[PDB]
């Protein structure tokens, strides 16, 4: 640590770590609720994968073990927190920028930590004995948040870029931090409060939305756009996609494609983009929430979704299932199959007026605004315009759509609601759905998932309590 060179690299090494546990943050985040649970209709075994949604994970089973290897990552950011308060060598600067990361970044994997096990151990040293009480461990966290705000300071450049972190992903933590407290641990309104404040400082950013298309957003050609105000750059030769596991998870098989579906019209996908697809599926969206997720002329339906059919010896075609379709990745030049390159979003602009608009309905708040900005852009101005009594919020309501519909309300059933939906359709294979039912309460997880009241927090992994006598079972699974 004689040469600013060597904190560049340890930061950057702090980044790629982060980026290692892209999918264990959408596991943690999404497949717990109500979005998959059906067999892979490809006919892959699920080897375990279906634990998540059947919410059948146990202290035999426990989905994630050793809290998602996430304690190896908080040493080595210790350690730079520790190397970067006590140099000599860096403008003033850019020691502040490194502290708000390294703070902000152990606060995002201490909330990570608090949401999906509760009760942690505090590691806060670095090497280069029991657990404490979640209420402390928020505390700590919102410890990591200031210290983590108060050195960017007013610095919301994305000096180092949308890739690493910055000023205004410390303020998106915060805003979820303290909608976590304020409605998971009594904190009531001046958390809200708290809150509200941090999802408007995010505004102080350069970031909003990406209004040509939903798709847009996600493109492997339109990287780091105005939307991101924190994403995982993936990239050739530098790491696929969640390591692998999006295609390995998520992704039908290419002989499928070719041999076995058809489209809507009964047409094989030999000779379209379609057939470059291949991976496997361990992960399928329930077959009937492609007709149920979306009202037509969203946009977001068929970027996010593709349905495949059949077409039988008699002629006949029929839906088959659904597709993961969000990251379509790129192709290479000499290759025959797709490649899941895409860069993976933490925090997008839509998150922060979506959550902007729960902390005002929590306080009492109109969060028309923010819901309508992120409906704009989903059916596009034009349709949008023309359609307001049917698509704007609050007139979302039609009754057969909204009929035997098990993953979402109609708007007119109140604006929390309102916001579950809304999340639901912006944020797909993002990593949202879980903890946004979490946040409010047994209730709602109870409607959007086959949880049990006393098992909401997931198991510890029998590897992991032997080595440290001090750990006790997560309550619940004993």
């Amino acid at each position: 640590w004689k040469n600013p060179d060597q904190f560049t690299a340890f930061n950057t090494g702090l980044h790629a770590l982060l980026r290692e546990k892209s999918y264990n943050f959408f596991l943690l985040g999404e497949p717990r609720a109500d979005i998959y649970g059906d067999n892979p209709i490809g006919g892959e075994a699920s080897q375990g994968m279906e634990r998540l949604p059947f919410n059948t994970i146990n202290k035999e089973n426990v989905g994630i073990s050793n809290y998602g290897d996430m304690y190896k990552i908080i040493n080595q950011i210790n350690q730079m927190i520790a190397k970067t308060t006590e140099t000599t060598i860096l403008t003033e600067a850019t020691q502040n920028y490194y502290l708000g990361e390294a703070y902000g970044m152990r606060a995002y994997l201490y909330f990570h930590l608090l949401r999906s096990w509760g009760d942690v151990v505090l590691y806060l040293d670095y090497t280069e004995k029991g657990v404490s009480p979640a209420t402390e461990v928020m505390e700590q966290i919102k410890k990591d948040i200031q210290a983590s705000e108060n050195a960017f300071g007013s610095d919301y450049s994305f000096k180092l870029g949308r890739h690493f972190w910055s000023a205004a992903a410390t303020q998106m933590l915060k805003g979820e931090a303290y909608l976590w407290s304020g409605r998971q641990m009594n904190g009531g309104n001046s958390d809200y409060t708290i809150a509200k404040n941090a999802f408007e400082n995010v505004k102080k950013a350069d970031v909003g939305l990406v209004t040509s298309s939903f798709k847009d957003i996600f493109s492997f050609e339109n990287k780091k756009n105005k939307e991101m105000i924190f994403t995982i750059h993936n990239g050739k030769d530098e790491y696929e996609m969640w390591g692998g596991y999006y295609r390995m998870r998520l992704i039908p098989a290419q002989d499928k494609m070719v041999k076995i579906y058809c489209d809507e019209n009964g047409n094989s996908f030999v000779g379209t983009p379609d057939a470059q697809l291949n991976g496997l599926t361990q992960l399928q969206v329930r077959r009937e929430f492609y007709f149920k997720g979306f009202r037509n002329n969203d946009t977001r339906w068929t970027t996010s979704l593709k349905a495949v059919y059949k077409k039988d010896a008699q002629g006949v075609v029929s839906y088959f299932g659904p597709i993961t379709y969000k990251f379509q990745g790129t192709m290479l030049e000499g290759g025959s199959t797709r490649s899941f390159l895409d860069d993976f979003p933490i925090y997008r602009y839509a998150d922060c007026l979506l959550q902007l608009a729960m902390a005002k309905v929590l306080l009492g708040e109109d969060p028309t605004e923010e819901i309508n900005a992120v409906r704009e852009r989903a059916y596009g101005s034009k349709y949008f315009n023309e359609h307001k009594a049917e698509i704007a919020y609050p007139n979302d309501n039609d009754p057969e759509f909204y009929t035997d519909n098990k993953w979402m309300k109609p708007d007119n059933a109140g604006a929390l609601e309102a916001i579950l939906k809304e999340r639901l359709r912006e944020f797909m294979f993002e990593g949202k759905r879980w903890y946004d039912i979490r946040l409010l309460g047994w209730d709602y997880v109870h409607q959007y998932s086959s949880a049990e009241q006393s098992r909401l927090l997931w198991p510890i992994d029998a590897g992991t309590l032997t080595n440290n006598s001090a750990l006790k079972q997560t309550p619940g699974y004993e």
